[PDB]
């Protein structure tokens, strides 16, 4: 209940690599605080809030750090896990005036970490406080707030509605050439050794965020501190790296990648898609869009891609349990399918109402079994004729951590093959 | 709770545009606020309430403003998502002096939007001050409120009965003809080229409000003001446009049109059913009444009629999720029709009331089955025999977005074909 | 809470007309008002509290108001949607100076309508005074409670045992010479033409009450004043209709015609029974008392009249809805009878309370099945020998729109048919 | 909370009449409240609460009157609907001031009827308070509490245990000599004609208490006073008899005593029971004892008796709802045989824990429908056997309306048939 600056940062977009595609959409906050006059009398709307959720220690203080430095404007950082009820509370008291000492130091910036211990009775009063205090002030005070979190799952649906956070940007876990330029911001303070290759540590590090490898490399030269040494060697580096040891292994990698590129490839190759994006090793289709039965069996085969990649490269004893939600996804989505849209021609067109006689039950899973089937028969075909740029593609995967999705279809053009512009 | 105005409006029937018919609707309310002496000394009663509900930005707000400037009436306005318990509260003192300014400024308009969070027990004490408050004010003050909401579904039922808003208005989303003239409103303001068309905006705007429409016209202004120019050209205008890409493709507008068409076929065909009204591809059936079971089975092949089109149209491969509620009424309808009302031959007149035998509700079932089935295989006949007036009406469709009953049977009259008058007047 | 009358009434016994029967049973209430110390002094006790329950806008407040009028008696009036916990509450307080201002104003008559809302913990302590304030007070202090409601069904039970409201009265929308004489009240105030007709003003609104009628007559003035006439004609009397169109459709009314005749057909037909009614078109089973297997197959026969009479008369497409109950009490009667009484030869002397082996439920509904199907065919039966005299009762009824037992027999013994004696006194 | 009375009763036991057998059991109170001094000395204890239950004004308060009349005591008589939460409530203070008073006026009676409204939160607080003052005073005070009610399922239970009401008198609807008896107590009073005969007005009323019937003779002489006579004649009695018409009908009689014969003759039959009572027409078996088969199949016999008796009498068609609960009782007993004392040789000894197999239910149902038949038609058939003697004791039963044990026995002994001394 007392954590909030208001500095004037030195740590501006130098201190931040990796997370490039993250920068080039937080750009357009910088551009509004350096002069928000210019947004003002032009007409423009800011975002009243821009949410900054993923896995603890992705790099969330450091990037809202970024915005307010780039563009020379104050940075305020509080927790929330700091309100909390004790002898009823004055919490929402507290939200009001954050608003009003930020028109005072206009323009500036506010930021608030695991916000969802207070934001998940008199709980509802201060979270309220808070959505009536984003829709009062306007474009005019030239303050914005950022609000991030270690689940966004838990986080009320009512702090990303319209001038209540409506902006959504995640930050994922850092690849290869991600943390190649986390291992390069952190060293120019250090001295590190002539023998000492950043790309090994790099590529020797699945599953660790830009957190959790800066106590790798504050580790490396406190055990050379420890020893008795004025550089950094790769003795005491590897050491470092014993510590840690959670971890993606290189077996698990590899069913990662040849997972991720079932889903890929299935997308990139059936009848009429909606979009494929970035291909990565590093761990409901139905909205308020219509769609067609020809659409849902594709949306199913995409669904089922990973596990026929699996079978089809390591066998029916080689499949993981990552197919866990796929699985799932898909039979929903072939449930809904029979049960629901009457898109079973064995079933007809009657609607079950989610006392449905056993035998219309039977009826209803045995025509699931068929599409499910059927189309996991369709993907590990398609896996089957695409083995070899596939287990190139994988490849590519496993060395970069993350192939965007061009170089795919690129890669599968060097094997004389041409798929479906679907970037 | 404090957000309460009582302007003079200068917005009136001018600044609105689109909306036509439900212009008709509010003349009424006009002549009210103009001359209420003329309302009392006559004998009549006006309506306490008149509801504004729709999808969020449908001109709700607009629409109370031109009632109010029309009138030259003052216009009071507040948010439902305000009043919210901090601390116990004093919530239902408030809309007692609401009542109490609107006789100190007599003649005069209420509107309140949102009032869905503040009425969906502390809450329900607020929400009956607010019933008594209707019940008690009468003709001779003559004042009148307006309450807007997002959702319809999600307010009191107890907010509906005469005397607690007894008038019920759906605002639409626009469509072609109502896009051209909210395109021609936001425009009078703003400085356009030569070479600008709002035929082709208002074309390719599918799933866009009056107010999400403003958004593209202004924003084409401000990338006017960006790259440096005196007149909006067609460019900025395109450029805005990609901005919004929850719109329907036109590839979907066909599907919905076809759809929405075999429903119409439908219900305009059927022995005896009652009503057929708009037809527009911008996206409990019983009442107290008493149904036969040759009613119900034409109620059921009306909601077969869109998917029958669906099918007819597109193919097995085709069909969309689109015919999700339909298929469900349906179904429930004809469970209805066997288990409860003993329309089935086969089950009997016997009625079930949930400890049934499995083979019972197998033979329940099974006549479901058999009762959808028919009707579908009935329907999907229908469309197939009018295939091509059909296509002719979903053209018309696709064109004008929405198009009436009468326009629809016109369309059949022109192929020859005689359909019941179940037209909506 | 603050609305409470006490006027010495101008409307009488002639301000009100259509429910005479109903005024039948308020007359002793009426000797009772005008001299108690004639009810005193003999030994006799009067009703505690007098129910009003029906349909919104029957004619509740103004029979009540025609009882003290009559009787040349105060008359006292308050609404049961005033008394609503705002801050706890001091509700129980006020029940108990109501019957103390009724002692200062001896003799008098008390009315509340709506009770049902305050009738449905703080709301129960305000419920309980009222049960307490009627068990008090005797037949010296001379004065009479009747409170009123919209819903019969949401209101406490304990309103409703003796010396806490024990009289129970049913006030029903009106018929053909029921709304005949309501038109004939109303127009006494009003100037109607030489050319203008009240008996097809009856005859044309089927589900229509007293007060709904009184909204026709007075806009159909309104009309006549906004027009500019010195006579209301039938141009605006007809006009004032199309503003209603929640109606029977006369094929309606001939299917419900029909519906109650079977009903009726049916119990005085049955070997024993427990009486019939008045028959009307104008639109939860069993006491204790000890019933053998004999009767409830008479009573499922008659639940299932109606049903058959629909299935005999308009056919298997023509039944309706309108069976929905009846189908539902029937069945139930059927299951109490297999699975609770041991009834049916083939389930034995077993009572199934609630675990039943699957093949054990088969059995019960098997068997009332073909308990149903088996009384239905016999109810098919009786409406099939005789649906000559059956047309003339739906002819009468359809003209009168209610006809009394004693009609339907007389219409039979025309037709030389000699039904059981069960007509009610 | 103001109803109390303190009166010297003027109303002894010949104001009460009919209820012979409920008047030898209050005796042992007269005695009591007489001298309390000669049950102190001696070293005895008399109950700290005697119950008075049974249908509404089936004479409760009449019966506590003629206690204390004949005693020579005083009479204190309150409600139980008085004390209602008001403003939270003093209902538990009040209580402690009804034992002060008692042994202030010692030796006195105390009478509460309809006291299931307040013994059905502050609702407990002050029924445990009623507990403890029971608990408390002792035999020396020489006081005694009844409390009466119109339904004896809806009271607390703990207002039934020793100390707290150990004492259970149910006081029945009269029958035919039983209200004649009434009609004497009444007629003392008012002026009666020579053709007029009390006989046929008590045969004329099944299902009337003696306080319904008090209305009837009360009314019969207010029209007697409206029309104008000095003696109340049978014109104005028969009256009063058409405000009534609730009532048992002649052919329901018939029914009612049939069926009640049926038990009757099935306990005065079976191999060995639990005592056979007093039969009237006038309207669980496992406690702490315990059963073998034997006894259980002829508790269901009983059971299904007044069934068999209807049947045998009437025909199938004739069967009536009276059998409701004996029909239950007998299969919930068939049940409890089967699947929980494991009496049947099918399902053998295992014991369902009230996830059964479907065919495992079949069985127990299977077998319950086998004792249950089995039982019934023996019941059917000692119908069958001795109807005619039964049709004699049906007629002895109609007339009387209540017959004891003995007569019933004696009047098969005049059809030559010897039962079992079973009263
Ligand atoms: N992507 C990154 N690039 C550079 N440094 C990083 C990155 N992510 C984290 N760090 C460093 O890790 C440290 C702590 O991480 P932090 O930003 O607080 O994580 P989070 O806010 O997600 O919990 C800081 O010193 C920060 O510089
Ligand atoms: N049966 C009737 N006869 C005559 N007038 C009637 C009748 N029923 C209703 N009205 C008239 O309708 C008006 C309002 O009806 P009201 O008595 O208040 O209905 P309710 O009390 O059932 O709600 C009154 O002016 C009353 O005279
Ligand atoms: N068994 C009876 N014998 C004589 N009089 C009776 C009998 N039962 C009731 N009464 C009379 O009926 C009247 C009211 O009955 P009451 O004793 O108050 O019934 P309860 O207490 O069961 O409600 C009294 O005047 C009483 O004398
Ligand atoms: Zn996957
Ligand atoms: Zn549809
Ligand atoms: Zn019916
Ligand atoms: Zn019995």
């Amino acid at each position: 209940a007392k954590v909030y600056i208001e500095e004037k940062p030195k740590v501006t977009f130098k201190d931040v690599a990796g997370i490039e595609e993250v920068k080039e959409e937080v750009k357009e906050i910088i551009e509004y605080l350096k002069d928000p006059v210019k947004f003002q009398k032009l007409g423009g709307r800011p975002p009243k809030g821009v949410l900054l959720y993923g896995e603890p220690g992705v790099g969330k203080t450091l990037l809202a750090k970024a915005i307010a430095g780039e563009a020379h404007v104050p940075f305020i950082s509080v927790s929330g896990s700091d309100f909390v009820e004790m002898f009823v509370g004055v919490g929402a008291a507290r939200v009001r005036d954050l608003f009003e000492t930020a028109k005072k130091h206009a323009p500036c910036m506010i930021f608030i970490d695991e916000i969802d211990a207070v934001g998940r009775d008199e709980r509802e009063q201060t979270l309220n406080q808070l959505l009536v205090e984003m829709d009062g002030f306007d474009t005019s005070d030239g303050i914005i707030v950022i609000a991030a979190t270690n689940r966004p799952d838990i986080l009320d649906p009512a702090l990303l509605r319209p001038g209540r956070f409506d902006r959504q940007i995640f930050i994922p876990k850092p690849d290869v050439r991600g943390r190649y330029e986390i291992l390069k911001v952190h060293a120019r303070n250090k001295k590190l050794a002539k023998d000492v290759d950043l790309e090994f540590v790099a590529r020797a590090t699945p599953g660790l965020t830009g957190a959790d490898l800066e106590n790798l490399l504050n580790e490396a030269a406190l055990l050379a501190a420890r020893k008795g040494k004025e550089e950094i060697t790769m003795e005491e580096i590897e050491e470092a790296l014993d510590r840690i040891t959670m971890t993606i292994s290189p077996k698990e990698k590899e069913k990662i990648a040849i997972h991720e590129a079932g889903h890929a490839l299935m997308g990139l190759v059936s009848d009429d898609d909606d979009k494929v994006h970035k291909i990565s090793i590093i761990p409901p289709i139905e909205d308020k869009h219509i769609y067609d039965k020809k659409d849902l069996y594709n949306k199913i085969l995409v669904l089922l891609g990973g596990r026929a990649a699996e079978e089809v490269f390591f066998g029916k004893d080689g499949i993981t349990t990552g197919a866990e939600n796929d699985l799932q996804r898909a039979t929903d989505l072939a449930y809904r399918m029979v049960s629901m849209w009457g898109m079973s021609d064995k079933v007809g067109p009657i609607a079950i109402r989610r006392d449905t006689s056993p035998d219309l039950l039977r009826e209803i899973d045995e025509e699931v079994r068929r599409i499910i089937t059927e189309q996991y028969e369709k993907a590990k075909a398609i896996v089957e004729e695409y083995k070899e740029p596939l287990k190139a593609v994988v490849k590519k995967l496993l060395e970069k951590e993350t192939i965007t999705c061009e170089e795919f279809v690129e890669v599968f053009k060097l094997y004389g093959i041409e798929l479906k512009d679907k970037c």
